[PDB]
């Protein structure tokens, strides 16, 4: 039976059939243990749930599904369509629906599940979707072979900063730079330092989970995983040629997300990304290291350029 | 008779006397050539006239007063008491009142005049005051002897940045850093780069007056002089330990201000300040160089720590 957590509160429905299964879980984002955490970012005084919030729940229903059938869960094909504003005024029910389909009777052969995230009063808004994948360790093995190359990019960023070539932002100064666009729940302000090579939207950052409070139970703490994606959002938005009064880069989702080691709330990690240039979309990979160890990887993290002013409008609509 | 300019529109009253004289001038800050200029900073969508606007008028009425009795005018003892919001909705008449006092027949020996700045509809608000002084060149001579020393502080700041010790902000990134506190009329965005030693609130900045448009006639262009004081305000507000969502440093005035060379709108200048350490107030000197030449100097520029939120309240009321 699925363990309830800070971010997954009850099972609404759990049905097996011959050609598939449906699992519906529910999270009251107004519940007092989670409401604070659900309010990750703040834009024009409007609180916003981060994609990492869905990713946590996805990892949970995926891990459960994968164990129930028989291993790494990949939160893949994440698409964030509509803002979720945790109002904190009476129940606000986020329903996460996981569906699986199969041949008879190869249920145990199943390597993916479709996941949808929608708030209910019933239906309020459909927010996001992803596909969880029960994946191989092939990527992990490949990442392990590239560790030394990632470490080299990181070292070269620090060397450049030490020569006056690249900007290095202390934690509070980085958040100040972003503050006309978004403010952050303090528990999400986990970027300790960030070195940015603006020419390639390329960043090396120390993320220190000890800098926030992360009480509760999770598969992947939404603050910890949002801090990882913040590094790529900062690389884009902190470029001297991006005028954040007019245009801002927002997280649209990603192609793949795997976690290989605990995201420990007493530890700091190294995060490296080269986003680059590219319609209204940029994409790139984000790796998380713990010294020599591969901790996590976003493949094809996607940020969308949106008008600052029209963002304001839609969020107030 | 006093030359009218972009920032001084008409003489309201001009009386000489046995024991002194009164000169009252008027500037309609809604007039189309000046209204843009008058709106130098923007806080919470509220436009604000900068202290440099009063300093320009002070130099003009001071130079005139000095010339008509019988070379440097010092805009000294500047105190900025109340915000001036150029609404641009019908006339908004800034009245600058200069008063002088003297012995019988000794008018020619007069070395200072009291200046007050108040808007009228009639009395609206009293904004600021200063004392213009007809001063010696002793300070100028002293500054010329320190040139090499100022240049050394500047070179040391650049050296430190080249070793990764001090922050260097490109123009647009500096203004992005300040943007949750204030936005700036583009004609005021003249800070080309700034290197900051946060430990001592110590900055060297290139200010490039060619970066804005400054059409009109002035004694000292309000954008150009404000850009000089921005270097000190930035030094304080860009400190990692100053949370601009809570407290901001605002210009309160200064003890002395002298200009020794034209502030040429095609030229860039070097500005150096060491504000140092946080009562309500910080103070320090700001020097302006053009290579080897002394161009201008604020002695005892004063910034006041004000609550960001309570700043908002007052301005909105
Ligand atoms: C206008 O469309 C959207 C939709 C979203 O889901 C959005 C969203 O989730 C966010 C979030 C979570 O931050 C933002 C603002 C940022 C990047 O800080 C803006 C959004 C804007
Ligand atoms: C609350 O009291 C004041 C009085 C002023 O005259 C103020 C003032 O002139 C200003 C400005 C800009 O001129 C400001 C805001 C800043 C530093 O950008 C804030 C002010 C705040």
């Amino acid at each position: 039976e699925i363990k309830t957590t800070t971010t997954l509160h009850r099972v609404v429905e759990e049905t097996t059939k011959p050609l598939g299964a449906t699992l519906v879980v529910e999270t009251d984002i107004s519940r007092k243990d989670v409401n604070g955490l659900a309010r990750g970012h703040l834009v024009d005084g409007i609180p916003l749930c981060t994609p990492s919030f869905y990713a946590d729940i996805a990892m949970q229903v995926g891990q459960y599904s994968m164990q129930r059938l028989r291993g790494l869960v990949d939160v893949s094909d994440m698409v964030v369509d509509k803002a979720l504003v945790p109002h904190g005024k009476g129940p606000q029910l986020l329903r996460t629906t996981l569906t699986m389909e199969w041949p008879p009777k190869a249920a145990a052969t199943t390597r993916s599940a479709k996941v949808k995230f929608a708030t209910y009063f019933k239906l309020d808004t459909e927010h996001a979707s992803c596909t969880v994948r029960f994946t191989s360790d092939a990527q992990l093995k490949s990442l392990r072979r590239s560790v030394s190359e990632y470490k080299t990019h990181i070292r070269q960023l620090h060397d450049g900063h030490a020569k006056g070539q690249f900007m290095r932002y202390n934690r509070k100064t980085g958040y100040k730079l972003m503050s006309s666009m978004a403010r952050f729940n303090p528990d999400y302000m986990l970027l300790d330092y960030l070195v940015l090579n603006e020419a390639e939207n390329e960043a090396a950052s120390g993320v220190d989970f000890s800098l926030g409070s992360s009480e509760g139970t999770f598969a992947a703490h939404p603050a910890h995983v949002d801090a990882i994606t913040q590094v790529a959002g900062f690389a884009m938005n902190a470029n001297d040629n991006v005028d954040i009064e007019k245009q801002v880069y927002v997280n649209h989702g990603w192609d793949s997300f795997q976690i290989y080691q605990p995201l420990d709330n007493s530890k700091s990690y190294q995060v490296y990304t080269k986003m680059g240039q590219a319609n209204d979309l940029v994409h790139g990979d984000v790796v998380v290291l713990d010294g020599e160890q591969i901790v996590a990887f976003f493949r094809g993290l996607t940020l969308r350029s949106v008008p600052r002013g029209a963002l304001r409008v839609v969020l107030q609509t």
